[PDB]
Parts: structure tokens; sequence; C-alpha cells
């Protein structure tokens, strides 16, 4: 199909970067027009500490109280006033896409300012990290503030995770997490081959319908992934998104590769 196409269908905006690690193959569409990304950085909050802490040491607690706790915390509610592990933290962050959990882990990493340092570091001057869960879920189209580029977000995950500094087992640990998370079945799940493994983290931004899906999709029969980064946005602050706009898009890009 045509993603131009699928535009006009769903009246929606759609960004698309997609790299086959194995070939180096990119397909683009707006790979470079600004998109709220939501919860799809909890993935890079996520890797980034997992660089800086090896898996035998995710066992270490941290103590979590009430001044933490940000809205729609469905795991780290439980803990305030008690203690936590990160092995613990990233679960929740990653498959309840909890908020607390990821403030509390770019806290650890150092806060914005470290992650945005990070990511200097990696090349990626696009992704501009500015506020917290949910704060950074208040999209303007008018704003850079927690925005990034399909092409930009795209690249940062695949040097962080897929051709990154990252143990075999961290690395194992953060995908596992994102191959069983079961909030992502109605995207790029949903459109690609079920010959394929979808290692996903999604993403909803409270304003202009903003509806996103980041994943690693393992071909069967290959065994490097291909990253396919995947932002959508409509025209008008209260639009709700529909989710089969991810799951064709996803459907024809894979026609690529």
């Amino acid at each position: 199909k045509e993603l131009n196409d699928l535009e006009k269908k769903y009246n929606a905006h759609i960004g698309v970067y997609a790299l086959d690690t194995k070939s180096g193959k990119e397909v683009k569409f707006n790979s470079d027009k600004r998109f709220a990304y939501a919860s799809t950085s909890k993935a890079i909050n996520s890797a980034i500490l997992l660089e800086q802490v090896p898996y035998n040491k995710l066992n270490k607690k941290v103590h979590i109280n009430k001044d933490d706790i940000v809205a729609y915390s469905p795991i780290l509610e439980k803990y305030v006033g008690k203690d936590i592990t990160l092995k613990a933290l990233i679960e929740a962050s990653m498959t309840y896409s909890d908020n607390t959990a990821n403030n509390k882990i770019i806290k650890e990493i150092g806060g914005i300012k470290k992650v945005k340092q990070r990511l200097k570091e990696l090349g990626d001057k696009v992704t501009n990290p500015v506020r917290y869960d949910i704060e950074l879920q208040y999209y303007s189209p008018k704003s850079k503030k927690d925005t990034s580029t399909p092409a930009a977000f795209g690249k940062t995950l695949n040097k962080l995770i897929a051709n990154g500094k990252l143990s075999k087992e961290n690395k194992k640990f953060l995908l596992d997490l994102m191959l069983n998370n079961k909030s992502g079945d109605t995207l790029i799940k949903d459109g690609v081959p079920k010959d394929y493994k979808v290692a996903d983290k999604s993403g909803q931004a409270i304003t202009y319908a903003s509806r996103n899906d980041v994943a690693f999709v393992y071909p069967k029969g290959q065994s490097e992934p291909i990253v396919l980064v995947i932002f959508t946005n409509k025209d008008n602050k209260s639009d709700k998104p529909n989710d089969k706009l991810i799951s064709e898009t996803a459907k024809s890009v894979m026609k690529e590769f």
C-alpha cells in the first residue's frame, strides 16, 4: 500500500523509519518530522540505565516515597514507603508503562540533564527530553519539548540496544520485556506476518491523537532485527487515534524487507 494513502484513509500524519540491521537498508516516510514520542521514551531511559548497571547488580534497591508518585503508576504506588529493586523499576516501566518507575529510572541515571547528554554522545542531536512524566505527555505542535523525529529515535534505538554496549543478559532482559508486553498487540504486532517476533514499546500522548510504537522485528529466518519506528498524530488537539493505523503502516513497511 501507500502511506500517503494510509494518511488520507485515516486523516492522520505518519512518520516512519525502518532499518534492517543486517543489510543497513532504510525505509523513510516523514522521517524528519517531529512527533511527541511519549511513553516510547521508556525504552530509551531503560537502556541507558542498563548500560551502567551490570545484570548481577539489578537487585540493588532504591527507596520510594510519596513525593515520587505521579499519575498512573499501577505498580509503584504500592511501594510508597518501601524499597524496590532496579529490576522491578524496569519491569514496571516497560510492561505496565508505570510513570513513577520511569521517573525514578531517569533520576537514577542522573536526571533529564544526564539523559540529554548521553543522547548527544550517541550523535542524537534531535531527541529532546525536557519534562518528566506525565508533563511530557502534553504535546503541542508548537513546541519541540519531548519530541524527536522518526529517523533520530530510530538511530538512537539501534546504537543503544540493537548494536550498543549492553551486555548479553541486560540486552536479553530488556528484549524479553518488550517481547511479552501485552500492551502493543494492536499495533505493530497486529500488522506484521505471524512468522515474525515483535519486541515493542508503545506510546500515546494526551494530545493530538499522538499514538506511537517502536519495535525490533525479527523476520522468521533472520536473527538481526529490523528497527521500526512508527509515530502518528492528527490535526486536532482532542482527536482520538485508531490503532489500526499503526497496524497497517507496519504491514506495508514490512513489504520492503
